[PDB]
């Protein structure tokens, strides 16, 4: 994730201009190779047309250029591209919102699972760790960066997310499908045991715990579903073919013909085709942003910080349910006990 | 479902190009026959115009070609097609999200329905199987693949989803409508009986069970409603007629006329009309993807894996509520008990 | 409702072509009269221009035709039409989703309202019938077909939805507004009485009953709000005027002028204007589908089957809460007690 | 609100044509003055060009007309207008859905707050009246019509919504912000008191009451937020300037020039510019509908019936919680105790 | 926030015209500098072309102008700009809806945390202050204005949001991530303590408190996520580059060439290019509104009133939970105890 929210807090005079200088997570970083290749094939064609083809070959190439120029517009680049990009962006935001977080569960566990002794500490820490382990399992299933960090379940064990006994239970389970849900069932069983033992003092607290756990597990399952149900490959292939075919047609009809032939719209020979290069920049950049966002769990600069989120969630959950449990400051009267650096339209 | 999420994890140099080689779940597989037929009727027309029609017939055909070329654009292909495809894609994703899953119910049942003896096992397994049977009944009602797998209720009985006594109760029910809801009523009655018998220890647990069951049954009912309330047939007919009429008009006005006649925009005779074939490819591919996604429960390559989901859900639910019930690893201190391979914009 | 989901289960070679033959719920059925009238006024104008007007009148009519042809495009038909159709389709789906269904309530009542005797039967049946009666009252308020089926409250009484005593209570209520909510208040009072009498064994069950009843009543109220708050009449008038004015301008400028005058773009006299008739077909069909969907509770072929839904809901609710109450099959071990005809991208 | 849902129940032959005759809540009523002014300035310009300007001035005006005609299209009227209208319509529907209604609260209060004596009547009536008073306070804050009906809190007191003692408590509260939330806090305190006194028999009932009250108060707060957070004034100014500038450019380039000068596209002098007047009608009508819907609580014909809703809500809530409390008809066997005027695609 | 809802309550004759005069939160205020710079570079180019370039240089500049005029349209300004603006506006409204408010929590605390003595006052005030402190911490993390108001945690302490002991606990927590969640864990612990001590009389009340607290904390976390996950920088860079490149191309091809050369479409030399300046106004205004809304927590005129909201929330929460606790007016019969200044379409 490349963050620039603070730089755009106010609409200043040079508001978005100062963001053009950034390289990390930039359009240039994602598209400079493609732009260079496009310019290379254009100049190769230009050099051929200028210093290779004969007069008759030149005339035929000019006729072909003028045709490819007037019909290359039959390729519905904008229509398919816009549909595809909108779909990808909606999926991108939904996928980010589907990443599990323990904050709700950690608050519920701090307020519901009781005991200052070692057993209560164990209960709270184990519940938070079960949630974190479900998150880690799903993320390594769906995230290339997380999988590179946890290439095996042994890595998960060595990171403190899974114990050795828990690893034995996890492996001995006879299932051919992803087992990310297993820690959620462990969480449900442990919450039931805590309620039975009296650590959870009321049935409503257990129901709230189970509801929050179901929300968390549903987020993990949504992550799994988004990973499994990709954007239909037909749309990806169609958009890629549309971009490639349109830019090939532009490579031929964006050629600058000899002005001496008197062709209409061919009087100025700039040599380098700026507007095609700008048009290629914009359209190929749209497609490249779609490629980056299509799987937001890879290792792109603007992809999600899944490992950072894992570490933050684990640390914060442990802090909240272990160190800050029953550790309030004595009730003290606030500043305004005795009391800077709109009502309505009709009023 | 054809999955390619891992191949697109990072926006690489040849990012989407490597996906053009796939055949299964591809645009080529869905559209090669239609493209071949379109090219066949175009060349038939071209051969007729070239070697059959007389000079006067050729002149008249050229006039007709130039007219069909300048007005074929009055057919609002893009407008209707975009509206239709957006509607279909939204329905496709909603329908996928409407497929019932037992994960929430299985977690609740593992944490709420108690007993290590055979009776508790029976309760948990029967509840999970009632949920799975509701899912199977609705899916065979709405999915052609599932129906082919379960052509009769006897097949459902032989798969272990329904017992013989349950089959007798199911058939003896005097109803002329789909009975997918019957297992949900069985689930409610069995949950009430378990609560009465003490297997469910508190009323809040029963309420949570009923809420999760209602979520599951609502997903099944949404599947039924999506199956029943098709996309309005008027839109389907209009889009199909628009595509057919536009491509017939293109079959006549995309003809390459004899350049010797001096018609404007007719100087290069390529023989094969690439841009029309590319335009046909893109628009007909849009429509074909809409056809594939309109019923995502068929047997298209990119359709949902309903049978795989059925098997996975059954296996996972049985595992969670039978083998992993009250089977936790003893509470063990984690790695960080005593403690790799952003704060805000204003900060 | 015209259903064709099964015919489109797989994207076959002639996928959507086989749907063009359907008449019921078709574009032809909705638009053939309008198309015939449009063609009639066009040919009347054509016959006048061909065999009535003099040479000078013909020249003036040709000038008028060429003007109406180049400016008729200033009417933003596509823009307003697309906005209107999107609004109408979104409202159509939301309205369908707002139709109350007793499935959730029937499951809750089967699992919560107890008693195998006649009193428990009466409680369950009366609650389900109160829900059904609220649905019927709202539907006859908003649905022309339902009102034709229940033109008076006496018809509701004779259908078994309302009793005579309930009819007296309903009529004696001093209210000038729609009373569809009255059965919901009756349901709340009856649920409270059942809880007090012990038929509902716990307060959580009563809370769940009330929550489901509130969901049902909210769906009925949403139906009422959709019926009351129509799509703004300004948009309807604007879209209708846009279509009418554009097609009148086309009736004059889509005329085929005498080719002997040498007007540009007027060399081929087809007599029947196909592309205008196709353009009229598509745009007027869009508008006609909007008209059909604007009130989905009328008696159009593709409108909702409100009466079928009423009958199905009543029958299913009665079955679930009367015949299937406490009528489970004895707990039997399933097939797989002792155990056909993906994990992640990073894996 | 102008309702025409019944007139459009079925897609008849003259479906939307019969709605063009309506005046109330019509496009003509909202736009006839603007159309008259536009036509007045056009004819003033036409009369000047025809009978005032000299030959040289006429030639210069013709050159200016032909320029303003070919570039007036650089003003992105459709783009900004469509974005703005979509935003406004979405906000319009959301605002309507944000209007509080007591139906859920009234059902909960009828089923949960008990007592046939005067004290129970007082409790139920006071709770319903607190909800209604919160609605009234927010509406008079945000609705010009409601404020005209309740220009002062004394008017609220005299309407029976607030008592004199409640008015003293309301005024003595030291707050500089809108106090619409005060009746919600009164409702919470009164519900707590009723639960303590035994009128509410269980804690779950109190929780349900508080949840419904929070839903109601959230709707009131959403009304307040929509009133406060207007559509960004930048968008309003931009759209207004775009419409004004485009129609001024049309006022100059939609002029009909003397055909004797031989200007291309200027052969027919109609005098009155129909297509510009139709284009002005459509675009200015779009903008005027946006103006009407931007604040749906004013006194436009199609604005919400806030006062009618206030009266209906108060009357219905009082009826439900006072007259229909514990007033059920004796449980009677229905018509079908002993038992008119689809299953699935795969089946 | 600039509010104009009351001025647009009714669609008056000069409805939106009277809003063009506003300066604060206006398009002029945001765009006058950019418009002045654009006009400056255009006139510099115009003066160069008029009084510097020679005849041959003038001819070459005219050829370059006519090219940049016909191809500057290959830059997809509208497409990318519309996508970007829609994304930004959706995020803007979602971010506003994500701002935490204590109204629900304050109602729950008033109705659930009991005691007229000093201890109950302390409990209620401390809970409301914990919610307010979480809001303040998140806002100063994400809002530049709030951070300027609270540049350090010492400022938070001196504002009464945090006590000195609470500050010590907050700082002693070993965490490298944003601690806005810490007051939420304090709230959960304090609610648990209040329930244990008997201030909260039932477990359902505690569950409701925890649910409302989780809603509040989720809103704060959504604020954090929106601040962190900016709109992808690739889209920002692409839109900025598109606008800059299009307007540079317009700066060259919007030049007015010498009419004596007989270039087509160059007969009238206005000197100042109005339509380009209007087109620049509209497109750059779209982009500038996007810049303003991209971070709605800055100090733009139309940005959110975060400090006002903080003050209002604190004051209202304190009032509701301290002064209005158990301070109802005695139950009094209303005006209509003994009883101004639609039913359905089928009816
Ligand atoms: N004929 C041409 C038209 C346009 C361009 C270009 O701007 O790239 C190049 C050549
Ligand atoms: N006249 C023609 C115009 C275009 C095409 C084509 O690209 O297919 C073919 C013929
Ligand atoms: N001049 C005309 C242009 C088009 C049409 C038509 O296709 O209907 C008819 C006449
Ligand atoms: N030159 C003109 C072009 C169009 C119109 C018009 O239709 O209003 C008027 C004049
Ligand atoms: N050739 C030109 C075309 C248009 C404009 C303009 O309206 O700004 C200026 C010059
Ligand atoms: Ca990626
Ligand atoms: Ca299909
Ligand atoms: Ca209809
Ligand atoms: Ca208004
Ligand atoms: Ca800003
Ligand atoms: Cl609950």
């Amino acid at each position: 994730t490349v963050t620039y929210t603070a730089r755009v807090a106010n609409a200043r005079f040079g508001g978005f201009s100062q963001l053009l200088l950034l390289w990390r997570g930039s359009i240039y970083k994602l598209l400079w190779r493609e732009l260079l290749c496009f310019l290379g094939f254009y100049m190769a064609l230009s050099a051929a047309y200028r210093f290779v083809l004969t007069e008759g070959q030149k005339r035929y190439f000019e006729k072909l250029v003028i045709y490819c120029d007037q019909y290359a517009s039959l390729i519905p680049v904008s229509f398919v591209l816009g549909f595809y990009v909108t779909l990808v962006v909606n999926r991108w935001w939904s996928q980010y919102l589907c990443m599990p977080l323990p904050d709700a569960l950690m608050c519920v566990v701090a307020g519901t699972v009781h005991g200052r002794d070692d057993r209560g500490r164990l209960y709270r820490r184990t519940l938070m760790r079960y949630a974190g382990l479900s998150a880690v399992l799903i993320l390594r299933s769906v995230s290339t960066a997380v999988f590179k960090r946890f290439p095996t379940i042994d890595h998960v064990v060595e990171a403190g997310f899974m114990t050795r006994e828990e690893r034995k239970k996890f492996e001995n389970l006879n299932s051919s499908y992803n087992k990310y849900w297993v820690p959620c069932v462990w969480f449900s069983n442990l919450a039931a045991q805590a309620r039975r033992e009296g650590r959870i003092r009321d049935n409503s607290a257990l129901k709230l715990l189970l509801e929050e756990l179901n929300v968390f597990r549903g987020k993990c399952g949504m992550l799994f579903h988004y990973d499994w149900i990709s954007v239909p490959l037909v749309y990806t292939q169609v958009v890629t073919i549309a971009l490639y075919s349109y830019f090939l047609a532009c490579l031929i009809g964006r050629q600058f013909l000899d002005p001496a032939q008197g062709y209409k719209d061919h009087d100025l020979d700039l040599c380098v085709p700026i507007f095609t290069l700008l048009q290629f920049f914009f359209y190929a950049g749209w497609l490249k942003v779609a490629e980056q966002l299509i799987n937001p769990f890879g290792e792109d600069d603007d992809d999600f910080e899944t490992n950072f989120l894992i570490d933050r969630n684990f640390q914060v959950s442990m802090l909240a349910v272990d160190e800050m449990y029953d550790d309030l400051a004595v009730l003290e009267k606030d500043l305004y006990w005795d009391a800077y650096t709109f009502q309505g339209s009709t009023f």
